[PDB]
């Protein structure tokens, strides 16, 4: 029987690592992409804490048997802590040391966030943090990070108080500190003193751009414990994933494939394409020449173009299936190239072709 | 090797029949449901002549290899002749003995309709007819029907002039005459004198209601050749199908399953349900208790409700898959009950439960 949580590193190349997380409900191969659940297959999917806590509500999900039973998925599920989405989407918010109140009006605190994730039944639980807006001054970035670290300790204590959760799930802490090296170090130190099963890099993919994101990752990821998984939240494009793995990231949440699939964009080894464009109306090639997915084995760019231009649901479903398959082929190629000692060459080849 | 076209009747109960159509690309079990292609599985699908002739155009479909290659379907395809949809959907129309002009502006004639269906490559080709509006006076119904019969002869001649079509496809004639027995008889006689591979009942499902539709079928279907298939165009609900089979119909076009699937309606043996309704938010049963489809084996009403309320494409795709599967289980139960001599009892049991 698998353990509650065990991360093993099988091979390394530079700062890049490949290995496995073992949990009770399954093995997660890393580096991993984690797609939304409602979308070589994925080993773990994302639940949507913010949506579920409002419709149908976390209590109701528990009454229906938990999220695994509800969505018919018996493998690992990761949930975020909800504050990022509250701050991004809800209309009015009130912040305090207790938590965040938002509009029926609601309070989300470290304790309530952990209880919601418990009622949902997720396997990887995120601490309740504040994603500092960008740009931030040093003083505001520090105050925000300090609150998040106090909230990280409250998250730890709440998780440990619920036996079913402490014994069967895992808890990840989230590093903050905006773009400042000294604050990222203080945050890493605070999280390691509390102790978590894994460590996320928060506060990025918030408008800073790839060059700046990579600069911050360069000094931030080495601050986290080497022997635990590293999750970069909110990222991203295929080229962001490749560069983040080069900098020591093990886990990625990938909304973009499903978002792109419903809006006419397909990922290919030669870059993204907009299938609605008239240049695809007579193109008999599959979406991607090398893709092994079921769409590309059977149907042409010209037919998928026809369906999407016609407003047919089938068109968006085929695009989304392809995009998910593309991402899991990307991650498999990354894992294999690290294990074989040729990831540096893969990254160079990938970029030359994706951007050609 | 299968023939171009061969209809055999294997069993009969009252006016109901069950059997097979053999064509070069496959066998069609009757009574048959024929779903849209762009949606025990279906044996034949519908192409959309009106849409395809405008986007990308019939010539372009031929340049891409024909509709079978284009949509990745190597089995039989039926196409309508296009005039019904022109008259229903296009903004301005001009009618004459030559054909119909409509808005770039276009002319559709018997000869052009047959050529378009040839370029698309369909296996069952419909004659170019006029679907008389309802209600119609006897004089207007007669004039319209007479034009359609002149157009049926022109359709026959155009089809026979194209060797690839005459040797590999089949041509169906369409009966008109509104709700009038004497005109339905004249139309049947004209079509049989020309000679077709199959015979459709046109001019119904245009606002007359089920009672009147069944009354017209009662005297119209016996006028058609018994030894050829009978296609009721534009029908319909499950209860319409059962009653039409009781009256001698062999073939049905079924848009409703895909339309309902995208608009929140699921078919069940206990009648249709509106999955968005709040009464399904905690319902752990599958869409239908007896359905063998993949959706009903895996997911609950509560989860499909959640997805559709959230605007997720997955929700409509699951509803549509279920609805298609429901229709092909309906047709299989009809075929089996006729072959076993218990179709009368099936129809009674079906109605008692569907309308309970
Ligand atoms: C887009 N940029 C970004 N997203 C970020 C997220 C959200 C992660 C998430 C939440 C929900 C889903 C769901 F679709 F499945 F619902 C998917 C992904 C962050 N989350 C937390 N907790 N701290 C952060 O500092 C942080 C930074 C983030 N930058
Ligand atoms: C809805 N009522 C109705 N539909 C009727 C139709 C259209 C059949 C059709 C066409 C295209 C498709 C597509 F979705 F696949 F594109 C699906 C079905 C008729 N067609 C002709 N030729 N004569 C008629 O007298 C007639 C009567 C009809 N009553
Ligand atoms: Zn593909
Ligand atoms: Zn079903």
């Amino acid at each position: 029987d698998r353990p509650r949580f065990s991360f093993s590193i099988a091979a390394r190349e530079g700062k890049a690592r490949t290995g496995t997380i073992e949990m009770k409900r399954g093995v997660i191969r890393t580096p991993a992409f984690m797609p939304v659940g409602t979308a070589t297959g994925a080993d773990i999917i994302l639940g949507n804490t913010y949506h579920l806590m409002l419709r149908p509500g976390a209590e109701r999900i528990a009454k229906l048997g938990g999220l695994h039973s509800f969505m018919g998925w018996d493998r690992p599920i990761l949930t975020d802590s909800g504050g990022y989405q509250v701050m991004s989407l809800s209309s009015l918010t009130k912040q305090s040391e207790e938590g965040v109140t938002f509009k029926s009006r609601h309070m989300l605190s470290p304790e309530r966030s952990i209880e919601i994730q418990h009622l949902l039944g997720s396997d990887i639980v995120m601490a309740f943090d504040e994603c500092t807006p960008y740009p931030a001054t040093p003083s505001r970035a520090a105050s925000s990070m300090e609150r998040s670290m106090r909230w990280a300790k409250r998250s730890r204590d709440a998780f440990d108080s619920r036996k079913e959760q402490a014994e069967n799930a895992a808890l990840f802490g989230i590093q903050q500190g905006s773009v400042f090296e000294n604050l990222r170090q203080q945050s890493a130190d605070a999280l390691a003193e509390i102790g978590f099963d894994g460590y996320a890099v928060g506060g990025l993919a918030v408008g800073e751009g790839q060059d700046e994101m990579f600069r911050v990752l360069d000094f931030s990821v080495p601050m986290l414990p080497d022997d635990k998984p590293h999750y970069l939240m909110g990222v991203g494009k295929p080229d962001d994933i490749v560069g983040a793995v080069e900098r020591g990231i093990d886990m990625f949440d990938c909304v973009l494939p499903t978002r792109s699939g419903r809006n006419g964009q397909a990922f290919t080894w030669d870059g993204p394409i907009n299938i609605r464009n008239a240049r695809f109306s007579e193109d008999l090639k599959p979406l991607d020449s090398e893709c092994h997915c079921a769409v590309c084995q059977k149907w042409s760019r010209a037919y998928i173009h026809h369906l999407i231009r016609a407003g047919e649901i089938l068109g968006a479903m085929l695009m989304t299936e392809h995009n998910i398959a593309f991402y899991q082929q990307l991650m498999q190629k990354i894992r294999d190239s690290i294990s074989e000692g040729r990831f540096s060459q893969f990254a160079q080849d990938f970029r030359a072709r994706y951007f050609a």
